């Protein structure tokens, strides 16, 4: 037999039983990445902590030329440390305050949309489609909003995605083509007198901020593309897969609708099990380290299995259900852990709980219109997702 590969599934509506199995037996084996690459997979709370929390197991060098590979680069190999160039460039504060949902009218303007797009779906009747007619136009607005750019130029940036965040075991000539139309766009934006609020206002003045004269253009557009892209496929893809759990427990989907004010801890359950991460979070060694029974040798690669860690049941007991009073509600590694934390986690969090607070309310009946199984999941992308959620309610 070969070795095994991986991902195991690209569903995003249940966890494979394998994954327990797994954690249980060898929580760091041996497996095969798409591109034919070997990699050790880590599956256990405790390792993948350990894994993240050791900088000597490098998101950098990942990028490194004759690296051992998850999958193929779509953007240049200096993006893949993005932050820290960001870091560098001594822009990392004004970005992160810049992201956070605590701008003025910036959540009124997140209900305002659902809101809209809500009553929009329920003029047009059943079937609706909630991610490509909700939980993305929602997550595309919202950033189009932190951004400062037009809403109307939302939906061309959002149609890089499809392609910008594939898996793929060969680079892909499309990612390039729309990689640089997308920074043509951004300097463009930079250049645009009309653009004052928001990331790209507050980076176009520190543009012409002496303190930052030598920081290259290049970068400037690279934070707009690279925070545009990821913040709209992280928010779009677990709103619906969270939508999809929420609605496979009508008994959750009613105590919400009935007290609203337990949302939030919903939500950081429905981030705990959230699969929307479809690989591990690659790693490259830069040193010999022991991981387990493994001792993992400089310039192999390590993926961190988010829902190893997160249906743990040595960690999170009764992994599988969503419990609203846990002791350690948000020790989950759904928005990673250590030096490559999300800096957009409470953006997500936010996005997550106004979305499900005003479906909950517009939709309080809200319910698959197709059974489970016949729900697309999309393949050989960094996102689990169904191509289309049909609901009725
Ligand atoms: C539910 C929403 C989100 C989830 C679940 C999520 C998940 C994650 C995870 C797991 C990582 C760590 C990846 C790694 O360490 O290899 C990460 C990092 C990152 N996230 Fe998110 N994210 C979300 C929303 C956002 C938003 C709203 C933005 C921007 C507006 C964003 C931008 C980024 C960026 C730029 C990184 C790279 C950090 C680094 O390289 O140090 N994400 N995210
Ligand atoms: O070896 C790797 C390679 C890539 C990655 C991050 N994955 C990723 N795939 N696609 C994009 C992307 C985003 C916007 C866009 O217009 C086109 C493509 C990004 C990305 C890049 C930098 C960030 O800071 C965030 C996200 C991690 C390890």
């Amino acid at each position: 037999t070969v070795l095994l590969e991986v991902p195991f599934s690209a569903r995003g509506d249940r966890i494979p039983d394998a994954v327990a199995e797994l954690r249980t037996r060898e929580p760091i084996r041996k497996v095969r990445t798409i591109t034919g690459a070997e990699a050790w997979l880590v599956s256990s709370y405790a390792l993948c902590t350990q894994v993240l929390e050791d900088r000597r197991f490098s998101m950098k060098e990942t990028a490194a030329a004759g690296a051992p590979r998850l999958n193929a680069l779509t953007v240049p190999p200096e993006v893949v440390n993005n932050m820290g160039n960001i870091a560098d460039a001594g822009l990392r504060k004004a970005v992160m305050k810049a992201i956070t949902p605590k701008a003025p009218g910036l959540e009124q303007f997140l209900r305002d949309t659902a809101n809209s797009l809500l009553d929009n779906l329920i003029t047009e009747g059943a079937p609706a489609d909630l991610r490509n007619d909700f939980a993305d136009p929602l997550a595309t607005a919202l950033h189009c909003k932190v951004l400062g750019i037009p809403q109307e130029d939302g939906p061309k940036l959002f149609r890089s995605l499809s392609i910008a965040f594939m898996s793929s075991a060969d680079p892909i000539p499309a990612a390039k083509i729309n990689w640089d139309r997308d920074i043509e766009y951004m300097a463009g934006i930079l250049e645009n007198p009309n653009i004052t609020t928001g990331l790209m206002g507050e980076l176009s003045r520190l543009r012409k901020d002496p303190a930052y004269s030598h920081v290259s253009d290049e970068l400037f557009a690279t934070i707009g593309v690279t925070f545009f892209g990821a913040g709209v496929i992280s928010t779009g893809s677990f709103l619906t897969t969270a939508l999809i759990s929420l609605i496979q427990r009508p008994q959750l989907r009613n105590l919400l609708h009935e007290k609203p004010e337990l949302i939030p801890a919903g939500v950081e359950e429905l981030l705990r099990i959230n699969l929307s991460f479809a690989d591990g979070l690659p790693r490259l060694a830069t040193a010999d380290i022991q991981v387990g029974d493994v001792l993992v040798r400089k310039g192999e690669l390590v993926l961190v299995l988010l829902e190893g860690a997160n249906f743990d049941p040595e960690h999170f007991p009764n992994p599988g259900s969503i419990e609203l009073d846990r002791p350690n509600p948000t020790s989950h590694l759904a928005f990673g852990r250590g030096q490559h934390f999300c800096p957009g986690s409470a953006l997500g969090r936010r996005h997550a709980q106004i979305g499900i607070e005003a479906l909950l309310k517009k939709m309080p009946g809200v319910d698959l219109a197709v059974p489970i199984d016949q729900l697309v999941w999309r393949t050989r992308f960094q996102r689990r997702i169904p191509e289309r959620l049909p609901v009725l309610w």
